[PDB]
């Protein structure tokens, strides 16, 4: 549809941390309702201007700002694949 | 010039290892070489074809492929910004 639109969410997220790791856990899941997880911290996106907002005042919330960023991209409207993937697919706690 | 073109860089590596922290100032070293580090592991790049090329070989023999991946992003043509940035700006080991 004519309001559709692609958009890229990049997060930047220590996962060493006990913290980072709960919010990329509650940022991908919220990502997830609307797309896919390329990489551990990059989520492809399709939505309409209503679904963005809301994923990006839940995204937003979600992160410590002191601490981590999103970047939104909103691509130009692209029919014919425009990214390569160079290297491994994304995926206990042990001493 | 009607031949540039702008790429995104995003590279999933994890940075509580050795490897990867050495891994990750290659190829930040590399990507700056064509734009900008916007988050940690994140390049804004503006390049013809002959750079996209030159950086694209280079940036794949440096990553650990079994370990990280790269993905390459072909931005339609843009003029005015389309990226929100949210929460913190990019930057001794110690116990």
């Amino acid at each position: 549809g004519s309001h559709m639109m692609l958009v890229l969410i990049t997060y930047d997220v220590q996962t060493s941390s006990m913290g980072g790791t709960k919010r990329l856990r509650k940022v991908a899941k919220a990502c997830q309702n609307y797309g896919q997880r390329v990489q551990n911290s990059v989520f492809e996106c399709i939505v309409d201007s209503t679904q963005l907002t809301s994923l990006k005042l839940e995204l937003t919330s979600l992160i410590d700002e002191e601490k981590d960023s999103l970047r939104i991209y909103r691509l130009g409207n692209n029919y014919k694949t425009k990214v390569e993937h160079i290297g491994a697919k994304p995926s206990p706690l042990i001493f």
